[PDB]
């Protein structure tokens, strides 16, 4: 059976092809003690690093979809195979995912490690947004995938990709977490360490939502306290936040909040559709597929619907497809693809990798 | 029963002899994907290529009545027989049409394919303008046939053709479509791809008309906006065009608009009549038969009547016969001819083709 | 009842003996298509060939009174009997006409066809000028007969012919038509085909006249435009001719216009009278009978009167008898002769033709 | 010194009387730009129009020997006098040529322009075929002259013309060029513009020849490729033609190829001889003089010899005189005539033109 | 003296007629601060915006030769007149340039601003490719002009334009810059902002070149590192690029690299020549004039020579004229045209603009 591993930037989602859900879901973190021991492992990975984060410095080996710490990335892959899935990687073909427009050396180094360190029989690196379309049972649609590191738009029509219309934005969940940490200082809450960043991320996932109209929401938050909610910190301290709940996700629609010049995800989606041929835009307007953890904010589909409707012609039918399980769409789509009989010719086996070299990994790479 | 196939340049009109209308009418196009697939046929034909034209490069295998891509032409014939008509071509004699003054090798290669690839029992290649006269129930008249590729005049008197008076002009619907694409840039509309050319062709068939007096119409279009009409593009964008509605068909009467030196269709019709014997001109003046899709513009018969009246002597009765179904006149006339008991000796059977060789196809070829 | 057929050269005049006018009058032409058919008889005869002459090559089987195309001559005789008169030639004796001084084989071959192809019971070949004298109710006079092919003078006195004084001139209507075609090129009108020759012949019969004094008429035509008349061609073009109206018939009086050395019809008439005995010249001078279509020009009798008066002695009374129906005088005279009880012994029956052979047809043949 | 100008239809041949060759030989064309200028004369004449024909519409002011555009004809005469010959026309008597049986107004208008626009001291309009006999040093012969516009036969015996035997045919070089353009479409070559007609004319003059036996030549051309020759177009494209080489000149012997009813030049020559007196036919048979550019095809004299021999009695000696310089025979003969001391009384001076008016130009006009 | 302003899309080139080089050359950009000030102009233009681009959002008011932001376009014109040239526009006639086949309203709005905002005495809008031919001292040639926004081919012969052969392609320098930004992500370099786009444009102008054979160059770049070059970013970071140097300009010859269906500039040039009359193609083949900044790549003339030679017949002489100063050819040609005494009648004065209205600006507009 095939292994499907979706290591985006924040989470590792790994399982077996054919299943409906990933077997192992844990943070893609490596923690090392920042104090000296007196009574003791060298490093902690995943959920283990998350439970001991008080005495650890947490590091993400993937930043903006690009693996920057390869020794830590091997630790995470090692724990995924042997501790979480408890398999021998030399017996299972492995389907990996990647964001589009990544550096070529990222996929090449990832292939060299899977074949020479873990000795997988075959492997394949798919594009994350394409797998999200498999999960929704569609052949046409523009996929907006947004995780912890990268947000990207990929339009697909009748099974054909339009690579020239692919848009990538280095604004995602991790940038929203850092922005929430910044604006939480307005209320006197100081989160600075890598362990406290994990607390702010949990605050973001519990309390943050997308306002349908940002300016009307800011007036409501300034008028009363009906939007304020409380959150209990791990030490028992209770914090209360008001407009920070919707100001943090608003960065997705106004990237200037964090000093970025790019347009929001609604205009990026619209600009990607407008780069496509005029005859396919109507189908793309009706098949906006949202994918990834950063699309899980309450009210984001209604806001995207409202924003794209204002940009598109009035006669087009704008339809945002936001399935409830869209946080696992990339993994579910990879589970479907790795189980197709037509896909079994697309595997890059260990034999044809020793012949063609690293150049073989860049097929269907846009 | 006999098959009647009228593949002019833009459309394939195929059916069975004896019927009143062609069974299959679809564009004579072959589309191939101009992007790479990621989720997938090699080529698309006819209406199938028209519905997926957003991701295709569309090619017409016939240009100016001459088959230039023979592999694509066989794809279209194959889909016509097996997918549209759903017959076995080895059981039906096939009547094909052709423009006059075509290259000899075009009809010879078309005959070799029908006998060796499709194994038809017999076949015949008629001239398109002669069939249009059959459709109108006449034996005398000058036929002005104009499709997507070629416009030609053929005078016939009492069942006798006058080949020396036959005139052919490589200005037809496709050249008008390209000219409309050019003058649509005056209003900021940019249609460049082969898929957008199909959109402009649909604009031409909906909104374009022939002005009775071109200079008075240009003054009216410059005075107000009573001539402007709107058209909704497939993506919801609404375009508005004014004098482009009648400037595009005016190229038929002023070929210098597209840089051609030839005279318009009115002078070509008059010059063809004046090459005929003086004793038959009166009957030709009263039997101007218009045929083909490019004669379907509103107001073209009144304009032709006005232009030829100004050229002919004042005592002649100019009568333009423009039947409402003249877009199918060639097919309808071919359906009548293929059902005549007198025509059953004119078939070129497979046996007499293996004996006389390709030379036998050039009988009654003018 | 007897059939009277007067086939001179240009027209077939056929009817029944006893009538006052020929039943069938049509051109002695056979037309064959000079183009190929595409939608169709092999040949057309008479008025049928005249109405379709635009696509035909017209041929006269009789040239200068001599039948040159015998297969076409049989077609004309066949259509005369079965289509125009609608009779069985095997039930009616047939009176035929002929110009004097014709080749002997012309009458012999004409007799063989009437007896072996049409199986007439009896036949007779009369001289055309003698029949014209029957029509005028005279026994004395010099007949000037002129049709399309031949002009001849035959003097008759008290019922006796003077064969040594018979004069024949191969200048008639067809030569005048060809001369009018030639001089019409002076005004830029080009008639060349056999169909256009029929148009010029119609122009000749409508507009041409004989000038009383040719040189005074040429000065009047060069002084103003009072002699110019217009004629509308079949295609609506209007032509205007001036002195060509009287220059064409002037060839009858000046045969040098067409390069002939002979004298005009006035001198030929005078020379024929002067070859007769001196005692009969006075009666011949007073009985100049004009006959045939070429004597139908306005002013020809006054011109003949003036010209012969200048040649004859001043004491002679010159009288030109030009009856209004002189175009049918030969047929009318043949109708009178074939109805005489004294003539019923002159028939050459089928029985006495099988005995004496072709030699019997040359009785009373001068 | 006298000027000799031979402007037939296609070429202007002008020079001085007494020379052996015309000084200026250039096409009788006027070209006007059919596009608009952006960086520029109004019109171009002769060789200048021929070198810029890519952006010009070329017009021949003479059609079928008849001047149809008088303003353009004056441009050509103006450039002939001032640019090509570089003379003052008011100092030189001008000998002009003309085809027989031309409209009277053509010579009258040509005389009015030479006397009132160019103020020539004297002028004379000769017949082209008569000058060709001067060039060959003969007094007896039938001249077959054929240029670009008109073909005509003029028999002359002992210095006397026989005008009644003069035959004129509006089939010449320009009609052969148009027929070659038509049959070149059989091989897929499309020449339509007036500039491309000049290319086809150059093809005709290089590759076309007269087949001795047309049917045997058609079998040879269909059997192999020994008759095929190549021609490089101005843009570098190479075309190959086979039987079109001899099918184009065959129209001279079979005018039905272009839909004309007339007989070929061999039968027209024979019919012209048979209209002459029987005593001069033997000398005409032995003195068939060919003249003009359209008689320059290789093998035309041998074909004419063969065709007329088959028509003439077997005891006659048929001799075709085709001198190598017969393309300039009309000009050379005009140079000889204008240098004769006996001809100096035949000039029509400016004084006697103001007295007699336009009527004086029609002397010795047949 | 006249002002010559060549504002294509990327650069403003302005000066005085009669000079050899433009006085002011600066980017056609308007920059506005994307952060808030704390210590400050509203907008920056040209070189001023380029030096402060770190804190600005840069906008080009011209996109694909079409002015889309008219308020910013007036800022650029204002700074050109008053800050760069330091003149009063009400004292100098202004020659402006434009790409062919532009929207009509672009030139009309540009004329209204020059006459009502700047009050120029007269103005004229020339076509850019026509001016390039003036700069090279030619009257015949096909000009390939390519700037930042648009690439167009204009064939001219003997001073006459062939508008029907004019081809326009919305692929130029800005599209190559965006494609280089895309393929630079393959090496891990992320340029996204409008300020970083200016850095990539500088990289393109320094290191990019046209490969003579693209596939052989891709093999050389994959074999070693002899093609790799380094570039120091403004912050001191050094980037190294290999095959991106020639893959970026290759888009000009393979527009499918950026998802465009059109053919490359070599086939577009060839197709434009093949739409011209056959008699002018030889001169166009020998006079391919390259113009604009996008033709400044090393090796582009040798590649164009090689590509067109493979398309043209082997006997044609292909000559690419790429002068070293061709980046200013449009301005230099406009300086020559505005100094011609023949051009002084072509100015559109303020008086005749108030009379004829905006319709007067479309003269010589193709
Ligand atoms: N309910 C939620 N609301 C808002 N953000 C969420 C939610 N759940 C997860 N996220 C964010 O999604 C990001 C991870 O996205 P995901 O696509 O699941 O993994 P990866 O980033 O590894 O591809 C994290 O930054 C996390 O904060
Ligand atoms: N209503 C219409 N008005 C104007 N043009 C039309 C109309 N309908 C069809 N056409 C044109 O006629 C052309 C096709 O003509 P037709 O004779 O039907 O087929 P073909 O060209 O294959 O012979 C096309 O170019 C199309 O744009
Ligand atoms: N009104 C007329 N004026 C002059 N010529 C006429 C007239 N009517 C007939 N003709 C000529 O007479 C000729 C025929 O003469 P006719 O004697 O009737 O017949 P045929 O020649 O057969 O004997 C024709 O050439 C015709 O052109
Ligand atoms: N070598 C040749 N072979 C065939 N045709 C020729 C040749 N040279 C000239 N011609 C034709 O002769 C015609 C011109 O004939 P010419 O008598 O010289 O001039 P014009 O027609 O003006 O009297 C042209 O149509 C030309 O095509
Ligand atoms: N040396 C060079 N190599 C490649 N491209 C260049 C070079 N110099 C300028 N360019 C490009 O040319 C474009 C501008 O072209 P130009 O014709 O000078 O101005 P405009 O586009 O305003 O007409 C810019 O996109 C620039 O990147
Ligand atoms: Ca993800
Ligand atoms: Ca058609
Ligand atoms: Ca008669
Ligand atoms: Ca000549
Ligand atoms: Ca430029």
């Amino acid at each position: 059976t095939a292994l499907v591993c979706d290591n985006g930037s924040g989470l590792v989602k790994a399982g077996f092809a054919g299943d409906d859900a990933p077997r192992a879901v844990f943070p893609s973190i490596v923690g090392r003690p920042r104090h000296q021991g007196v009574m003791q492992k060298d490093s902690y990975v995943g959920d283990e690093a998350q439970s001991k984060r008080g005495i650890l410095t947490l590091k993400y080996p993937i930043e903006h979809g690009i693996i920057t710490n390869w020794d830590d990335m091997e630790k995470i892959w090692h724990h995924t195979f042997y501790n979480e899935l408890r398999v021998a990687p030399e017996e299972h073909p492995t389907l990996l995912t990647e964001a589009p427009l990544n550096p070529k050396a990222n996929r090449e180094k990832m292939t060299q490690i899977m074949f020479e360190t873990f000795n997988v029989p075959a492997m394949y690196v798919a594009i994350q947004a394409v797998l999200s379309l498999y999960a929704s049972g569609r052949t046409t649609g523009i996929v907006l995938d947004s995780g912890d590191g990268v947000t990207h738009n990929v339009p697909i029509y009748e099974g054909y990709a339009l690579p020239h219309a692919i848009m990538r934005l280095d604004l995602a969940g991790r940038d929203l977490t850092d922005y929430l940490m910044k604006i939480l200082t307005e209320r006197g809450y100081s989160f600075v360490t890598t362990a406290e960043r994990e607390i702010v991320r949990d605050i973001k996932e519990k309390l943050c939502y997308v306002a349908l109209d940002f300016e009307n929401e800011m007036a409501t938050a300034a008028s009363s306290s009906s939007l304020e909610k409380s959150y209990e910190l791990p030490d028992g301290q209770v914090i209360t936040i008001g407009n920070e709940r919707f100001r943090c996700p608003e960065t997705l629609f106004q990237p200037s909040f964090i000093g970025m010049e790019s347009a929001g995800i609604h205009e990026t989606t619209y600009n990607s559709i407008m780069k496509c041929d005029i005859d396919i835009r109507k189908d793309l307007y009706a098949n906006n597929v949202m994918s990834g953890g950063t699309t899980m904010y309450p009210g984001i589909a209604d806001r995207m619907q409202k924003e794209i409707t204002a940009l598109a012609p009035s006669t087009m039918k704008i339809k945002i497809i936001a399935p409830p399980e869209r946080k696992y769409s990339v993994w579910i789509g990879g589970s479907i693809l790795a189980s197709l009989s037509t896909f079994q010719q697309m595997w890059i086996t260990k034999q044809e990798y020793d012949e063609a070299g690293p150049s073989i990994v860049h097929r269907k790479c846009f």
